[PDB]
């Protein structure tokens, strides 16, 4: 409960503070072709390119059997291609008019807008059975709000904004009935429904809120913004967004870690960035949180958690590779006055001219236009300190001088996206896994188990799934770069275990493993596993060696264990175009049986 | 002012015999498959496939600068042929299904309608310039209904009639907006706005009545019979459509005549047939003008007018050749029992199986499923008095038995899509024009307001007629015929044509006449001038092959017919050919036809010119 925007004003002096016929607005006048062209550079002649290919684009409808097929079959892309691929021309049209100038892409500038109006809904077949009837069809006489109608009725703001006039010359039926349709589909649904579930008004604990929340929030301001001209209305909604857009920031954890991984960031603390850009603009900069502690924890996430060269930590159900947007990172820094952002984003580029953002989300094309002149002259780095520890979301990574990464986790069995992986690590060099988390398939599912982690089976027993399936005692040593926890509580009770003590130390050499338990009795042999890749050999007792893209360690073991390599043929292809044709789980298997041990492995470069 | 549908009943009468809940509808139950099977007889295998082609149509959108093209340009066909074939789809996919009946053109009928009240407007960009802000784009605040959405209405609530149970169990809301689409473009403007031109409340003098009014009052009467379940509602809706349509009966010559020519026809006595054919379903039989004889004469002007091989009569701005929708000549031959009528029908079809009618006219396609078993089993026949005499629209149709025809006119120089022709001729030997009439051309800017006449087709000088003291019939109301009688029994037209010309002709009296007997047209003229000032010239159009084999004798061989032109020997013959640049001719005439000139020194204030036409 830290309402942190509330607490940055009321509804009063909210009112006092706002900015109002569109003064706020920091781009050029459409008319102002000289002020288009300072902005734009080298991004000028490639938007008009990107128009000239939808000078004769055919707006595609959306015939009813495509919703209909979401409750038929689940599919949802039926719907979804032709909107999207709509949804992007209108943008890019946008775009190349504003570059160009010369009244070229009214024409179809209009069409688009005037065939979105002629839409009954602008939610996605998905979303659609939210609505009180359930259906997967638009509904003319209701409208609710998803992530697609909030992009929707955004782009048809600025598209509104931009183009009313060369709009009202041709004939002004065209603006006046885009003024009916963001009003029916935003603003309005926006004010009057209390109860759809990403505003999180009636949240109580257990339920999800998540990147829905500063997402929808910042499209409906946005319209609001562009589109609202009564003071009194004005407020009352930009306020309701601050309620709203509080109880996400009261639901996410202060070390600002995105449990979900890198690729949820952009959608979600990302969105939460669009959201107080957007909101900072309309009050001139006197409503504010860009400055607050909290929100460059997590921004800088998104670089603490990117290795190299695509290779991302990937705990939960998520991807070992990934990515980002630069050109928002770098926004995201700037605001908040992230030089590592700043500085990690042009990292990213990767000696590339950052360009526009096309896609669909108008304000991030936008702001994309702002920033570009300034990320092309950033130079490219990414520094960053030897030790991140998230000790809430319960996340550390250590890195050393000679290119070994390490992350490492406690946490519970009920995460966001949830693995069964409380005490795991993942070891790269030079960037590249080598000892891997297998990551997001297209808890019978292998890549969910304990099994398929780097983790012990407990007298033989896996992790149990669950939110009292947890670490205690989690720590972390920031100079001495010792990572520890309790794995304990994490298997279930034929475990029988009091305590076992996972512990990781990098020094500028090695990585040295122990595990040290407790047991309440020796019921059956203890198992540790190691999940990698590449050329695994077995060169003596007590040593594996791995060989991959280029890297080499050995991993020295205690000598009581026998090991086996087992081969996993990856079918699934979200795994196969990561990883390849197989991965491999190493097992460590023994006679012995003690009610007391501990085990201490060693990983180095040869 | 005969105001006979008012007559026939009032808004009292009329609830009192209105069937309601649709059970006037003649055609079986969706359900009823063995019904159908019945009805389809071998339509059901050809109207599958129909639907077999659209299982993957893509239904068309139409942009925004479709519409704006009407405005900067004038191209209608840019919103038309999507908008068509849309509607064309709809009506098929319904016509396959109730063929079918399995469900497997539900989806692809379900996405039409959904599509279609998606749609803004129904009305074609060039007749939205009509609405309030005057613009051919759809303005969502308002609907008018021209032939376009009152048609695409029809079929909407026809699709909602039969579709709604397989709709419902789909999805409810489809059927849902489909009664608030058809009620916010249909049956709310029709009941609400009085000033539509063609409803023609308001009508005055001189203003102008046509096919868009029985068009679309039959279509509004289709849309209010099938989804307005208020039956004082309804009453409302159907008094208001027969006062509305007792103005277009009023507004026509009760001879039958439709003096646009055949072209206009099947949407105009066409029309005005559905239109109480839709009022007597309505009514159970109770309100009915199909047996009133002059509903029978406006039919009958079809088969009359038809001469054969493709040919019609083309007095004023029509064209020489013609057509019909059988199936359609049947219904309203049956419903006003004309035998005429049903046998020409058969005999339009030339020979082919008469199958189900597809285009967009949801009303006439299912209608031709009823009227198909008994139109294949029509003897064909083209047969009809020597003579129909047309007294107030000034036609007059003349044929023998050895293939002749003659259509002559009186008239006044301001008829409709008028030509100056008052007095001409047109002669057909076997169907084939020997003595023609030229026609209608691709419009140009002058073919309305002032210079009209000086488009050659539009001129006496191009008809089969003279110029007197070598100057032609002037244009307006008031230049006429006087004295057009026709003797039936005789064959026998005559007019005096001479208050058809100006001034300057300075002419008392002239009678022109036509006689047909056996084997010869005999014209006559004989005048009389207040002053004899240039000779006079008479001239005839004609084309094929024509020779000049001695004084005083013309031959035209054209399409294996072969005529002989007597003239009085005092004038020379001059052969003036004409080359059709103009495709609207040429595809009719070939690539020229002929006027034939008659010219002399003569010049005096009375005398006498004696022609004949016959075959060689
Ligand atoms: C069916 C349902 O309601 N399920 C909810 C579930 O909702 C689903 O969540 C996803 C999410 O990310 O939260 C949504 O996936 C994203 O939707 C976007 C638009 O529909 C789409 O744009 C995202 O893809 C991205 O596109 C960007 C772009 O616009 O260009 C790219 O920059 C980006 O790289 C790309 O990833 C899409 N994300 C994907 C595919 O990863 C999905 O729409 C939504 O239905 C809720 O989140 C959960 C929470 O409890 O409840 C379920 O029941
Ligand atoms: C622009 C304007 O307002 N003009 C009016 C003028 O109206 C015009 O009248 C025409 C007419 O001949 O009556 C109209 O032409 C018809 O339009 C229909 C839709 O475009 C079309 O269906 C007709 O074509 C026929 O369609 C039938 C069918 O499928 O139902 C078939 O049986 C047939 O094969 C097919 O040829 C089409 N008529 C044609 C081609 O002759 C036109 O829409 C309309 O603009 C008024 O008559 C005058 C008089 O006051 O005023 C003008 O300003
Ligand atoms: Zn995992
Ligand atoms: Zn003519």
């Amino acid at each position: 409960e830290r309402d942190m925007l509330q607490k940055a004003a009321d509804e009063t002096t909210l009112k006092n503070v706002l900015v109002m016929k569109q003064a706020w607005v920091p781009y050029p006048a459409y008319t102002d072709r000289a002020a288009w062209d300072s902005l734009m550079g080298s991004n000028k002649q490639r938007l008009i390119a990107a128009g000239e290919k939808l000078l004769d684009y055919k707006w595609q409808l959306i015939p009813a059997t495509a919703y209909l097929e979401y409750e038929r079959t689940g599919n949802r892309k039926i719907m979804e291609v032709p909107y999207d691929a709509n949804r992007q021309a209108l943008n890019t049209l946008m775009l190349a008019e504003l570059a160009e100038g010369k009244g070229r892409f009214i024409d179809q500038l209009l069409n688009g807008a005037y065939m979105s109006c002629e839409m009954n809904s602008w939610v996605l077949s998905a979303h659609l059975p939210r609505q009180s009837s359930k259906r997967s069809l638009p509904d003319f006489r209701e409208q609710i709000i998803d992530l697609g109608s909030g992009g929707y009725g955004a782009l048809m703001a600025w598209v509104h904004y931009f183009f009313r006039k060369p709009f009202d010359k041709i004939n002004p039926v065209v603006s006046l009935q885009m003024r009916k349709a963001i009003k029916e589909r935003i603003l309005d649904p926006y004010m009057n429904d209390d109860d759809m579930w990403w505003m999180a008004f009636n949240w109580q604990p257990g339920e999800i809120i998540n990147n829905w929340n500063p997402w929808c929030n910042s499209n409906a301001l946005q319209c609001f913004l562009l589109m609202e001209n009564n003071k009194d209305r004005l407020a009352k909604a930009v306020y309701r967004s601050m309620k709203s857009v509080d109880k996400f920031i009261n639901f996410v954890k202060s070390d600002g870690a995105c449990e979900e991984g890198t690729s949820a960031w952009g959608h979600a603390a990302g969105k939460l960035y669009d959201y107080l850009q957007i909101l900072s603009d309309g009050t001139g900069g006197k409503i504010s949180l860009l400055n607050e502690p909290m929100i460059r924890r997590m921004g800088e996430y998104m670089s603490r958690s990117y290795v190299g060269n695509g290779w991302v930590v990937n705990f939960a159900d998520a991807s070992a590779q990934g990515g980002g947007d630069p050109l928002l990172i770098y926004r995201f820094g700037k605001a908040v006055n992230s030089n590592e952002m700043m500085h990690f984003a042009a990292y990213l580029l990767n000696g590339r001219k950052p360009y526009a953002t096309m896609g669909n989300d108008a304000f991030r094309s936008l702001q994309s236009l702002l920033c570009c002149n300034d990320l092309a002259k950033e130079t490219p780095k990414h520094d960053m300190p030897d030790v991140t520890w998230y000790p809430e979301t319960e996340f550390c990574y250590m890195k050393n001088k000679n290119g070994m990464f390490v992350a490492a986790k406690g946490g519970f069995n009920n995460e966001s996206h949830n693995h069964n992986d409380v005490g795991t690590f993942s070891l790269y060099v030079n960037t590249i896994p080598v000892i891997l988390d297998a990551g997001v398939g297209t808890y019978t599912i292998w890549t969910m188990q304990s099994n398929y982690h780097n983790l012990p089976m407990i007298n033989g027993i896996p992790q149990k799934y669950g939110q009292e399936y947890k670490a205690t005692n989690t720590t972390c040593n920031e100079k001495k770069r010792v990572f520890s926890t309790d794995i304990a509580a994490a298997y279930p009770s034929e475990a029988k275990v009091k305590n076992w003590i996972r512990s990781y130390t990098l020094d500028d050499r090695k990585l040295t493993i122990t595990d040290s338990y407790t047991l309440e009795e020796a019921v059956a042999p203890n198992q540790v596993n190691f999940m990698t890749w590449g050329n695994v050999t077995f060169p003596s007792q007590g040593k594996i060696q791995i060989e991959v893209k280029g890297q080499k360690v050995e991993l020295d073991y205690p000598t009581l264990f026998k090991a086996e390599l087992e081969t996993i043929q990856l079918d699934d292809p979200r795994l196969s175009n990561v990883w390849g044709k197989e991965i491999y789980r190493i097992t460590l298997k023994t006679n012995e049986k003690k009610e007391t041990g501990n085990y201490k492995f060693v990983i180095q470069q040869i």
